[PDB]
């Protein structure tokens, strides 16, 4: 009741995270502006079915190379989620034109905080780090490194967080980042995000092994609420890790297999050679310590198939 009245942009609203994040907004009573390409696509109909949605949530058609339309979205608002920051190579161009643009109609129309979606692709993958080192949000990646070994992932998001910062600073806008790791959960969309993907290829039985590799982990919900987190805590500053568990593919396999025994999940790593690689340490404790509650990643693996299977892309025997 007490944010009543309060207007906030969610950008990209129709994304993973972003969709999420419009709806727990709408929960606690946001008025939300999200903007989308094109409002009438029916793959943005998820978007007015949720709780508050008719009374609340305005989709704003804008790109993210059209600052006009940006312009239109976030004039008025309290607040801005940039969550839409797209990176083939091709991605790092564009999610620095539209940082720039949405901080720079955030400055313009006088919001009080940006909250931007950036990712461990902007901190992990640094060649002079000692690997024993604990992986926090001091940590950048480099992108020298990066072009050079065709990690375009890293590279567009490391720079997109990067000038995020720089236009932030220019014009005087108070930017929070968050830097969340591969996002699971449940599906609000009828089709499968990119993210989630990566589960789905282990339940139909189509990777007929798993790689030797390990990856950090986080719950779409978690992630959600740290961005609000970010957003009503005034003292909240810089940049946050949102990550709950580092696994080797194999932890992941395995705990699906136990879970969903019916499913042709793979049992064996396709590396028989090299030895296993081991997961890094990371800390969470910079958002732990503002209150977040990190769900486990069980949890949210067990979450996501039964999602996968409301949703029919899995079947229930």
């Amino acid at each position: 009741r007490s944010v009543s009245g309060q207007v906030v942009c969610v950008t990209g609203a129709g994304g993973f995270i972003a969709s999420w994040l419009v709806k727990i907004l709408l929960e606690k009573g946001y008025t939300v502006r999200g903007t989308v390409r094109n409002p009438d696509d029916p793959k943005n109909g998820h978007l007015r079915e949720l709780e508050g949605a008719k009374e609340r949530l305005t989709l704003c058609k804008a790109d993210l190379l059209d600052y006009q339309s940006l312009r239109e979205a976030i004039n008025g608002c309290d607040g801005v989620f940039h969550t839409a920051s797209p990176v083939p190579e091709q991605m790092v161009e564009p999610a620095v034109i539209g940082t720039k643009n949405v901080i720079n109609a955030a400055a313009e129309a006088n919001v009080r905080r940006v909250v931007f979606t950036s990712s461990i692709g902007a901190v992990y993958m640094d060649p002079n780090r000692d690997p024993e080192t604990v992986v926090d949000e001091t940590c950048w990646s480099d992108p020298d490194f990066c072009k050079n070994t065709k990690n375009w992932y890293c590279y567009g998001k490391m720079v997109a967080e990067q000038a995020a910062w720089e236009e932030a600073k220019e014009k005087g806008v108070d930017l929070v980042v968050i830097n969340p790791v591969l996002v699971q959960g449940p599906l609000l969309q009828t089709t499968v995000n990119a993210s989630v993907l990566h589960i789905l290829k282990y339940l139909t039985g189509s990777a007929k092994t798993y790689a030797n590799s390990v990856q950090a982990y986080v719950d779409v919900k978690d992630v959600a609420l740290a961005h609000i987190l970010l957003y009503e805590t005034p003292e909240a500053s810089g940049r946050y890790l949102c990550a709950e568990s580092v696994l080797h593919r194999g932890d992941v396999v395995e705990i699906l297999s136990k879970f969903f025994p019916e499913y042709p999940i793979p049992t064996k790593c396709s590396d028989v050679t090299k030895p296993r690689v081991k997961p890094y340490k990371f800390s969470n404790q910079k958002l732990k310590d503002l209150g977040l509650e990190f769900t486990p990643v069980k949890q949210c693996l067990y979450e996501t198939v039964k999602s996968l299977q409301e949703k029919g892309h899995l079947p229930i025997p």
